[PDB]
């Protein structure tokens, strides 16, 4: 029948005393969240950092997304270059249009019901456009940054040197990496993955609409990857992982039917969302957005 929301993951909102260090704060929730495998941080109501990144200069070619490909088992998609205003624009009219409503007005719980329903429907075919790993350096990152390359206001300097700013999370594993940027629109989605070297990773959206997440604990991992081989389909059975995680999308309720844990949450503006080692993860946006990310080592 109609998708049934996996239960929500822990959502953390630290004092100022507690908003410190990342690092710390993340080693002290671990029992709980490592048994969730993702969750949410809300920075206390008066960190707000400025938007950084230079907007009219700002131009990527998005990526096409068939929401039922996996289903339907090239010429199709014509691709496009876009600036930021121009693919909201295309963003906020495909979701107004979509839903016969205005953009702010659509409840997550339905665009969560109707994307499942869009990605098994063979009966019709919806094409979205998803701004993927577009790299920090070359328009900046979301973030303000001491590298020099513009602004620093008096006002902005204690995000440049915060370190919740996503530019200064250690990359860097001991043995004998910037951050990316994601322009969103609803449908536009990431399948279920994990992270080079099973590593942390740490997710802040700057604006726009809210981040549709789905996690699965550590613990839980070759669970799930018995069950992809399982229902997967035969071609992609014998595909290494890296190759393999690439076109793996499973509706959350067929892991949960499995005895899989599932955990779920809406990343809003402004909220930071944490995946720790090896858990898998995946979702959706569900409008027009602005999201930056980055791997780092503990
Ligand atoms: C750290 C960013 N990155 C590139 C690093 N690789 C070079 C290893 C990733 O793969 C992260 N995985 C993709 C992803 C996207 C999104 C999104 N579109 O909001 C949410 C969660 N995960
Ligand atoms: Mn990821």
């Amino acid at each position: 029948a109609e998708f049934v929301p996996p239960p929500e993951c822990p959502v953390f909102e630290p004092s100022w005393e507690e908003f410190t260090d990342p690092l710390s704060f993340i080693g002290r929730i671990r029992p709980l969240a490592e048994k969730t495998g993702i969750c949410k941080i809300r920075p206390p109501k008066d960190w707000q950092p400025p938007f950084a990144c230079e907007v009219k200069s700002f131009r990527f070619t998005p990526r096409v997304q068939r929401l039922n490909e996996l289903e339907a088992m090239g010429f199709e998609q014509a691709v496009r270059e876009y600036t930021l205003q121009s693919f909201g624009e295309m963003a906020d009219n495909f979701k107004s249009d979509y839903f016969n409503m205005p953009v702010h007005m659509v409840p997550t719980e339905l665009v969560e019901k109707e994307f499942w329903r869009l990605v098994s429907s063979i009966e019709e075919d919806v094409i979205v456009e998803y701004g993927a790993d577009i790299s920090s350096k070359d328009f900046g990152s979301g973030f303000p940054v001491k590298d020099g390359r513009r602004k620093i206001l008096p006002e902005e300097e204690e995000y440049a040197l915060s370190g919740w700013n996503l530019n200064n999370m250690p990359v860097l594993e001991q043995s004998v990496k910037v951050p990316w940027l994601y322009v969103g629109m609803c449908f536009s989605s990431f399948c279920w993955h994990i992270e080079d070297h099973w590593s942390y990773s740490i997710n802040y959206l700057h604006w726009g609409e809210p981040k549709t997440w789905y996690g699965v604990p550590s613990h839980a991992a070759e669970q799930l990857e018995e069950v992809m081989r399982e229902l997967a389909p035969e071609l992609f059975e014998s595909q290494p992982d890296l190759l393999h995680q690439l076109v793996t999308i499973m509706n959350p309720n067929v892991l949960m039917e499995h005895g899989v844990p599932v955990y779920r949450t809406n990343q809003c503006a402004g909220e930071f969302v944490v995946t720790f080692p090896r858990a898998y993860h995946s979702g959706f946006n569900q409008g027009y957005n602005f999201a930056e990310a980055v791997n780092f080592c503990t």
